[PDB]
């Protein structure tokens, strides 16, 4: 394979959340086993589930899991990691818990012992700190992230990588621009990975199909490249995507073949994404149907 890790998010249980706990099959749902064996045949050995901090402990996150919720995590965990594939679990949570900013290291450090425990026998998972921190305070960014770490490792999870995040919604374009303080992360098991996302529309929030150029992914990660580099760290893409059309597919495979010859930082990417809920979504990756995972995916091959 061309990177160690390439793959898809897994979307689905952190859909409506608005609705708190809500209800699985009605608000959310998780991924489907079957159809994510179907994307480890086409070669991808890494999926990454986003889930909601607020449905997987509620009410205050130093206190016990909910069973459903985590019961199903642990599922989805063990569906993936017992093809042999890599498994990042994603509280995808942006900062936040019941929408405001997690302001409590110690806080969080709990949350993450809790998760880690129900994890930590198991090398093929990937904890990933919290989604796309952004708008809070640059120093909070680095202290949950080190919180994180120090909770995972305490629960004796230490064969696991650790995807920290950035602020700026981890963006990689912003990356050098806000999160420089983020290279004082320490781990005893020197397994921090530097998490960035990088979509290719004029804002760089995802959500329209049209790329702004060809050149605009490679473009986007230049100055991460260099500052994960300069900083002796390691990065992957944890989000990418483009739409289903020709200056987006070649946004997408220049992007994708710079990071190919700059792997002594780049350990590989993730599109957005797969799940069984997403339909007619421009970026859909799910078996056999979604758009990306039809006209997308063929270009993606020679990462395989
Ligand atoms: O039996 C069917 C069942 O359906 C229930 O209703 C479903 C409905 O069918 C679905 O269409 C709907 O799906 C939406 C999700 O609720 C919503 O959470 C999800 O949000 C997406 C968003 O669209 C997407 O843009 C976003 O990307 C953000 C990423 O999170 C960032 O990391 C990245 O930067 O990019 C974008 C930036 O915006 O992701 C989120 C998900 O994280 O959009 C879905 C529509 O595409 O779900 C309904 C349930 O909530 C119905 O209620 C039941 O009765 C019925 O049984």
């Amino acid at each position: 394979k061309v990177f160690q890790w390439f793959g898809s998010n897994e979307s689905g249980a952190e859909f409506g959340s608005q609705n708190l706990p809500g209800v699985e099959g009605k608000d959310y749902i998780w991924p489907d086993p079957n159809t994510i064996d179907t994307l480890i045949s086409k070669g991808m050995n890494i999926f990454r589930v986003p889930f909601m901090m607020e449905r997987l402990v509620p009410n205050s996150m130093t206190g016990s899991p909910d069973p459903n919720y985590l019961a199903d995590l642990i599922a989805t965990v063990n569906a993936i990691t017992q093809k042999g594939a890599y498994a990042v679990v994603d509280p995808h949570n942006y900062g936040r818990y019941y929408n405001s900013i997690i302001s409590s290291p110690s806080d969080f450090q709990t949350f993450w012992k809790t998760v880690a425990s129900q994890f930590a026998s198991n090398p093929l998972v990937i904890f990933d700190t919290n989604n796309q921190y952004h708008d809070m305070d640059q120093t909070l960014v680095l202290n949950l992230n080190q919180a994180a770490i120090d909770g995972i490792r305490s629960a004796g999870a230490t064969s696991q990588y650790i995807f920290v995040e950035g602020n700026s919604w981890t963006g990689a374009w912003t990356w050098t621009n806000v999160n420089d303080n983020m290279k004082s992360l320490t781990d005893p098991s020197d397994k921090i990975i530097y998490e960035m996302h990088q979509f290719l529309d004029s804002d760089g929030s995802g959500t329209s199909a049209t790329c702004v150029s060809s050149t605009i992914g490679q473009e986007r990660i230049t100055s991460a490249t260099q500052w994960l580099r300069a900083n002796g760290k390691k990065g992957i893409i944890g989000e990418f995507a483009g739409g289903a059309n020709d200056v987006c597919e070649t946004a997408i495979t220049g992007m994708l073949d710079y990071m190919a010859q700059n792997t002594d930082v780049w350990t590989g990417a993730i599109w957005w994404a797969a799940g069984p809920w997403w339909g007619d979504y421009i970026f859909s990756m799910e078996p056999d149907n979604g758009i990306a995972y039809q006209q997308i995916l063929p270009i993606l091959t020679p990462y395989l």
